[PDB]
């Protein structure tokens, strides 16, 4: 089997957060649609798969000219991991060699140009992940973690809590929009973060993710201006 | 000397972000006032000191029946540390034994009740700090830190990045509202975080910090609701 570059868009119907959000529209196009358009315009992929439990999402995906994989209910439940859905997609189409890129519909401001630039960072030989990320508002060294019995432990050093921010290393958080991996690597590791992980840095604005009604309205604002 | 429980309220005049904010009113009472009220109603303190270079700030403090320390210009500049201000206040009143608690005017939704509950966590034998903190919107284990420009390492494990959040230890950040220490320990270490540090957890809402006019309006609307 030849290598294929695969895009997998996991888009189950249920969202406790914002109801049916994968088909909620922004500027007239569903969230699913905006992500499908990003995948297509990137020209990075041989095949674009929407994996869904089915129904109106499956129909929407077919209207965009992309493939549909039907996940059983267990793999589209509230607890089902994203990795298990991507592994299932790959097994269903029978691809185990090339690249696999997770594109979440919840990042509608992530464009095809973003995908292309992230792809530029992917090393075919080295095969570490490329993951989109954004800067952190609150520095994650300036935190403590709850441990047992009402105690806490610093993230790193107690001295970090008082350290001038700019003397700490720069921190980024993965933003959910893009995860690129080598396919055989992802299958073998059963995860999206494979070392050496590269980050594709996006602004806060382009990193907005849709969990609530207010995120939807805010993202739509950002589109228009 | 006999031990004393000291509250120190640093309230400099020349705030740059929100002009003159320490006397800006929120529902009829100055920021200074709200924190003084909280210190008095807590009943945790033997003495309450407002340290300031501002004449109007000193008057306001006197009007609430608490002590005023005059802060020299050098300890009231834009870059003067809080620790140097507390050390000076303690030196000025001649207290070097008991506890000392920093109560920033910029946390006006922090109440006497919050202060009293935090105080209950302090251990006179062990003498670690008690610091108020709030939950993190973004989990600090789900971050990566820049190690040499182009390279990033996970905060802790690669696997943390994709772990479902509810399976990670809960995380918190200092909110600036309350820092309780042993006085001799604070003087010897010249810092606010002394091991073993414990947190007093506050809501995001009660943790609101006043850095802007909009912040002040938000706090006021919160008290109104
Ligand atoms: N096993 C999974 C996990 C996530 N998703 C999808 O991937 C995106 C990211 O999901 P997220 O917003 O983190 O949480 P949800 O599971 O969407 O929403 P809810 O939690 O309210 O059900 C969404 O488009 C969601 O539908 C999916 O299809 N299948
Ligand atoms: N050395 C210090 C540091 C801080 N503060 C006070 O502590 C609170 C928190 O500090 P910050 O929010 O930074 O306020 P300002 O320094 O007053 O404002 P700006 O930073 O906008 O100049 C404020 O009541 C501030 O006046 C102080 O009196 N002396
Ligand atoms: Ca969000
Ligand atoms: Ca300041
Ligand atoms: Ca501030």
């Amino acid at each position: 089997m030849e290598k294929q570059n695969i895009a997998v868009i996991l888009a189950r119907q249920n969202s406790k957060g914002l109801p049916l959000k994968n088909l909620r529209k922004m500027n007239g196009i569903s969230l699913l649609g905006h992500t499908i358009n990003a995948a297509i315009s990137s020209k990075c992929f041989d095949r674009i798969i929407v994996s869904t439990d089915g129904g109106l999402i499956a129909e929407e995906a077919k209207n965009f000219g992309v493939e549909v994989v039907l996940r059983p209910a267990e793999l589209a439940s509230d607890t089902a991991s994203s990795i298990s859905g991507v592994i299932h997609a790959l097994e269903t189409i029978g691809s185990n060699s090339g690249t696999v890129t997770l594109l979440q519909p919840t990042s509608p401001l992530r464009t095809g140009a973003h995908i292309r630039e992230a792809f530029s960072l992917f090393d075919e030989k080295i095969k570490g992940s490329v993951v989109s990320a954004c800067p952190m508002e609150h520095h994650p060294l300036k935190t403590l973690l709850q441990i047992n019995n009402g105690e806490y432990a610093p993230m790193r050093h107690l001295s970090d809590l008082e350290q001038p921010r700019q003397q700490l290393p720069q921190a980024f958080r993965p933003n959910g929009a893009i995860y690129i991996n080598d396919t055989a690597s992802l299958i073998a590791n059963n995860c999206f973060f494979i070392a050496p992980t590269k980050l594709y840095i996006m602004s806060h604005q382009d990193s907005i993710d849709i969990d609530t009604e207010l995120d939807l309205q805010q993202a739509e604002n950002i589109l228009n201006h």
